[PDB]
């Protein structure tokens, strides 16, 4: 689990995870002149961990204003850092650029200028992102294609080295649709992670404030990717404000691994508020979160709700049957395989609301309403501040009545003898009696 927010004032969050044991953190600073780095063991290390200034703004010409949106690689032994930046002189014609390290530590390493990453089109050009797939180093950027009326559009190539392209840029996506367009029509900040054999290359689209969100685009690892036919553009964005959350405007990700490299990360921004005062550029309070990314079985990724601030929430597997997951459905909790709408199955531990140690399950989508019973069924409901909601929804945290050692029941704390068990997939509180009782009590948390 992550307690988020990982950093404030910090947007565009880059993380890389290297082979030296260390996450590596760099991201947007409010005053947009300088690049910054830390690193930590662990990504909730990363939240104490101290920030170098590797690389300041030239005090004139080129990369002398808003630099934007560093992220961080290790490439064929060296370190190479890519940025956006304009001139003192135009501080508006913002270009790409790349910085590289031979030193082991990144932090006290020496920099390199390898200049601008030159592209056939000389235009507003930012957030580049390198990755590789199927053998094939490529980049993908954010430029303005000159002859559409919008900011920036979606671009890839294959590269000749980390700070060159080979070959001609394929544009993959503009803005065009309703979610893409306000305020700003902008795709930015593209990403790509790949999960069995597929390539999903999520993008920020809209403004910076709410409004902002991300997109995705979807193509298979074989295929050709500078072919834009390889690309399908999701109808809706991926990643959204959730209201419900308080968080706004999430977007500008990157993705990173847990610990074991077993789960992967969605690493971005947001806002705990809705609307700013003046131009949300000047506005400095974007703070970088976590939350890990769960593949549906269809093999698409889902990203669900940016989550409420504080502890993550976890996922409820059964025992007896594991692929099934609590969730609630018109605010009636059941046990359900392939949750499509996966905040529904998402959930929170929390101190009890009846005290005494015990412990309550709040919402991930409906913050302060919580997993409680009445008339012995489980429903998802609403604190009112009443006695009687606290008592249902307070349970005492039991090791597994079918696995003590990974195990976990919950008991009814105002019914004593009487656990969360699922009985035709609906979930109830009943007393526990035989083999089977006991596995219908008996749960998994993040399994
Ligand atoms: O559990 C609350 C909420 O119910 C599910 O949506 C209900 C669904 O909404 C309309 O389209 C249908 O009439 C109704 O069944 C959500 O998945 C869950 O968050
Ligand atoms: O930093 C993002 C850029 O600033 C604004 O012009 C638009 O939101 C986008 O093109
Ligand atoms: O919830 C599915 C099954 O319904 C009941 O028949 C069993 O107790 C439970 O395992
Ligand atoms: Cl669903
Ligand atoms: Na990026």
């Amino acid at each position: 689990t992550f307690t988020n927010p990982l950093a404030e004032k910090r947007a565009d969050p880059h993380i890389f995870k290297h082979t030296d044991g260390y996450y590596y953190f760099t991201a947007t600073v409010p005053e947009y002149d300088r690049i910054v780095l830390r690193r930590a063991t662990t990504l909730q290390g990363l939240a104490t961990a101290p920030e170098t200034t590797i690389w300041t703004k030239h005090a004139s010409g080129v990369m002398g204003a808003h630099i934007w949106a560093p992220e961080i690689h290790f490439i064929d032994g060296k370190w190479y850092v890519y940025f956006a930046a304009g001139s003192t002189s135009d501080v508006w014609a913002i270009r790409m650029y790349v910085l590289e390290s031979g030193a082991a530590n990144p932090l006290t390493g020496s920099w390199t200028e390898k200049g601008q990453i030159a592209t056939p089109v000389s235009s507003f050009s930012l957030d580049a992102t390198t990755f590789v797939v199927n053998g094939v180093r490529h980049l993908a950027w954010a430029q303005r294609n000159p002859a559409e009326d919008n900011n920036t559009s979606l671009f890839i190539a294959k590269m000749a080295n980390p700070w060159t392209i080979s070959g001609t840029p394929t544009e993959i996506s503009q803005p065009t649709l309703s979610w893409e367009t306000v305020g700003y029509k902008v795709n930015e900040g593209p990403a790509v992670i790949q999960h069995g054999g597929k390539v999903f290359l999520t993008y920020s689209a809209s403004a910076t404030d709410a409004n902002y969100c991300l997109g995705m685009l979807s193509a298979s690892a074989s295929a050709d990717l500078l072919n834009a036919a390889s690309w399908t553009k999701s109808s809706q964005p991926v990643f959204k404000t959730s209201e419900a959350t308080g968080q706004y405007g999430p977007g500008h990700n990157s993705f990173t691994v847990s610990e074991d490299g077993k789960s992967d990360i969605l690493v971005y921004h947001d806002r705990n508020y809705k609307d700013i005062s003046g131009d949300p550029l000047n506005d400095p309070n974007r703070r970088t979160r976590l939350q890990k990314v769960y593949w549906n079985a269809d093999g698409t990724p889902n990203f669900g709700i940016p989550v409420a601030d504080g502890v993550t929430p976890v996922r409820f597997s059964s025992y007896n049957y594991p692929d099934r997951y609590i969730r609630h459905w018109d605010f009636r909790a059941r046990i359900e395989a392939n949750v499509t709408n996966l905040a529904d199955s998402q959930f929170r531990v929390v101190t009890g609301l009846a005290g005494s140690g015990t412990i309550s399950l709040e919402s991930a989508n409906y913050p302060g309403y919580y997993l409680r019973h009445k008339n012995y069924e489980v429903w998802v409901e609403k604190n009112d501040g009443s006695s009687a909601f606290k008592n249902d929804a307070s349970f005492s945290r039991r090791a597994g009545l079918a696995d003590s050692a990974d195990g976990i029941a919950f008991e009814s704390y105002n019914y004593p003898g009487r656990y969360l068990r699922h009985y035709e997939n609906l979930l109830r509180i009943q007393p526990v009696s035989t083999a089977l009782d006991r596995q219908d009590a008996t749960f998994y948390a993040e399994k």
